[PDB]
């Protein structure tokens, strides 16, 4: 009877929805883009509704657009953008403010405070995190002490708090269930990860009512029913990253994917143990082969695809991300030019909130082409950067990096990236790797699948890139690249 | 009989010819562009021929196009780009290597040598100069020990060496005269300036035959005739900048112009006595009110309009230098972006051959416009940097800066310029301020005039810009500016 599953994806810039057969084949897609709100510089918001509305659309458009009825899909997997915070009136069921995205650097001040009172090691140690406006902790607060009743209503459990997923659910289930998953939970910088629970330290340190917090659940389990009509299940929950990780099947120690989207996220499986980063990476919760807590080593990069949109949208040196390859090849090389994408400051490994984007090594004969390719190169550099750590923290040698994401399409890229890592690179057959998880995980959760090995087939690698440049070559470049970064760091006056 | 005078102006990017009436009016202009060779990054050459040639023309059409005839013009003034070096086969009359442009940084090594054999002072004292790939000494050599027989033929006076002007003449005069003027001579970094003659030290130190050297002369004198046909005369020399010094009439202690063209060249008249730079400026040979030796305090900026062509040609962010102004006003500000034009390394006050161009403080919302503006602004900054020198070396306060060049057309600029200086900016009425001079001198050379109080009236300032920004502001920016420069110094690995 029920021949399908539905992956729901809430992303930084658009809501998506996906259907697949039991052979795990992408039955179809729905996709509505929503408004990137930049209240001011460094700031980002979204319309929690906007987010919502889109997505729901999405969901439906599919049904119909393929003519599947509620009676044929098993359940609902679910993924999302990750740091992005929400709070709302529950009775009312209304937001008392937009959402603030992980992107947003509005919560820098705070960080500083925390900073001084040496809570690094507590945070770093009970969250695998670090101090940064990246994680909600701070955000939430921001609001709290930005809103009037807030803290009260909050306290009197009047107000609610969620995460893209969190929020998402409340909706579906009509305010019935108030949960999250660990992967997601993790993220907040208010949760104990070898504890698997909210964390008084923070909680109070950050000054937040234990009230508005959701019931943090497993990532592959049954949370509730949705009457889309006809009650559909929701047995999926992981942040998109986790999601792609799982969807990329990295589901056992030393398994790692590098994702290439708005920014870059290379995650690594420690399966059962949380390892601590010595080199400015992140320790984070993940999905084990059944929807169960795992650990992971994460390197997060702020600017990746974005550099390219900039390039196209604000710079206008191009019309198409696509185009970037054509031009890049147009030139033999980058002509000594280096580009640092700290539009948002830095990040793994660096975590320099004062770094700004910078262009380097300009000469008279340098042109847009050069600029453009340097921009791309910029992206492998980073990936390496971080990977180094990962090795350093991992105590592991990857001979193959398996990628995924928007840009994995760019062959130039791909190639270059390999040439630079010195490692071989695996470009999978399927591409919606993320949803892939969400879906799985969910269906797995329903014994829609008994095993992963099933789906293990949809993990065909389509292209592996082999390193084709000399070692010299390699470090040659990497050098000037660091040269740069240094010069980029600490731009913003304190 | 003979009603005109023909100025010849060989430039960094284009050959120019100009005609003028005894009332000193630009009868006409011819103008042909020649190719900027970037053999490799930091390197720049020209084709002595394509120089030749293009410079041969302009004259031609400027006659023709105004129907003047050899028999109506009196003589020929000559101005050129200054450091650019040439050397050729005489018999044959051919270059054994493209022209190395003052702007070219290929002889930095050498410089470094010179540096550690402790010859600053001597240089810095006999030359007015500084150790920098800017001056020719180093260049010649480069060649020398770079070509095969060279030094020999060199030695058996088989080879010839000159500067733009020198080269030019030889040409015209089909190999009859081998000379140059002081202004131009100065520039080599192989000429004693309180001595007015080639300087052995240098000569051998640099290891350069006294042969291939041209006869050094007075900037206003009669070197010989041209059979453009109909023998015409050549009675003036000067380097492009110094020319404009004159043709702006800065002809007494404290007279100071700031030119605005490919680069920036703010000079300042000392006259008879010759100040010594304490702050990274140059001491050079100027033209006295009678076409008789003077001294100057010169700051030299490498990139200035040039940055704008780039913007235009290579980057392509505009189609018209003109367009800059528009776009720039299109934004309230530069949104913190700062830009540094070391496409050829630095220069006064700095002198860092290893600086490379750079952009700074890029944020997400920064755009082409901002970029663009920053590039212009970049121009002003510089001018200030130098001017400070100028003061700190002059022990003088200018309350007004009289400019000139291509870009003075830009008012934004100008405005900004003044706002940054905290001083007023005088835009004259006439613009070929340069050719002007060259023309003078050449005819002043021939009684085609018989003093400048004549011409004097042509010095009408049309536009006056007055500082419209507060003090704070002023330095507030200067500051980040500096903050920027630093980060750009020493990019290049030596
Ligand atoms: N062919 C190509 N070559 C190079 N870069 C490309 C590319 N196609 C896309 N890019 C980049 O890919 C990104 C979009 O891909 P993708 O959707 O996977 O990222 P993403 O999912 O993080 C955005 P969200 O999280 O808001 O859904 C853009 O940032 C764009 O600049
Ligand atoms: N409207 C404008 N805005 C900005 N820059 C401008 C401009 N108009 C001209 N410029 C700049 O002015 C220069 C042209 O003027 P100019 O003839 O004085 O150069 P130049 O002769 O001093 C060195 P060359 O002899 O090699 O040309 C160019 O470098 C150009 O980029
Ligand atoms: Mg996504
Ligand atoms: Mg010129």
């Amino acid at each position: 009877e029920k021949k399908y599953i539905v992956a729901l994806d809430q992303g930084t810039t658009s809501s998506r929805a996906v259907v697949m057969d039991h052979d795990a084949n992408i039955i179809s897609v729905s996709q509505r883009e929503f408004e990137q709100i930049y209240p001011k510089p460094g700031w980002v918001e979204h319309d929690p509704m906007e987010i919502w509305a889109t997505q729901s659309w999405t969901l439906v458009e599919v049904l119909a657009k393929a003519d599947i009825s509620s009676d044929q899909i098993a359940a609902i997997g679910i993924t999302n953008q990750r740091e992005t915070t929400i709070v709302w009136e529950k009775e009312t069921g209304k937001p008392i403010y937009n959402a603030i995205v992980w992107q947003c650097r509005r919560t820098a001040e705070i960080c500083e405070h925390l900073k001084r009172d040496g809570l690094e090691d507590y945070i770093r140690s009970n969250t695998g995190l670090v101090i940064d406006p990246y994680f909600s902790g701070t955000k939430v607060k921001w609001i709290l002490d930005h809103v009037e009743g807030s803290r009260e209503r909050a306290r009197r459990g009047e107000l609610l708090f969620g995460t893209v997923d969190t929020w998402l659910i409340w909706k579906m289930t009509q305010g019935r269930v108030h949960v999250t998953d660990y992967t997601n939970a993790s993220r907040t910088m208010l949760f104990n990860i070898h504890t698997l629970d909210w964390d008084d330290k923070m909680l109070e340190v950050l000054d937040i009512p234990r009230e508005m917090l959701p019931e943090v659940r497993r990532s592959s389990e049954v949370y509730g029913q949705t009457n889309i009509g006809t009650r559909i299940p929701i047995s999926g929950i992981a942040g998109d990253q986790q999601a792609a990780l799982f969807g990329q099947l990295c589901v056992k120690e030393g398994m790692a994917k590098n994702t290439y989207g708005t920014g870059c996220f290379m995650l690594m499986n420690t399966g059962e143990k949380a390892v601590k980063s010595e080199n400015g990476l992140l320790t984070t919760i993940a999905c084990g082969p059944t929807g169960e807590v795992n650990y992971a080593l994460e390197g997060a990069v702020f600017m990746a695809g974005a550099s390219i949109q900039w390039l196209r949208d604000e710079m206008k040196l191009i019309n198409d991300a696509y185009d970037s390859e054509y031009f890049a090849t147009k030139v033999q090389n980058t002509n000594g030019v280096y580009v640092v994408p700290a539009f948002t400051g830095l990040g793994a490994p660096y975590w320099d909130p004062y770094a700004r984007g910078a262009i380097f090594g300009l000469t008279r004969g340098v042109n847009a082409n050069h600029i453009i390719r340097a921009t791309l190169e910029s992206i492998a550099y980073q990936t390496r950067d971080v990977l180094e750590a990962m090795q350093a923290d991992s105590g592991i040698r990857l001979h193959a990096l398996r990628v995924d994401g928007g840009a994995v399409a760019n062959n130039f890229l791909m190639q270059f990236q390999s040439d630079i890592l010195g490692t071989r690179v695996e470009r999978p057959e399927v591409r919606e790797v993320t949803a892939l998880g969400a879906a799985y995980l969910a269906g797995l959760a329903v014994g829609f699948w008994q095993n992963l090995d099933e789906l293990q087939e949809k993990a065909v690698i389509e292209r592996e890139f082999r390193p084709g440049i000399e070692t010299t070559e390699r470090n040659y470049r990497y050098a000037g690249w660091k040269k740069a970064v240094k010069r980029a760091m600490a731009w913003e006056e304190h």
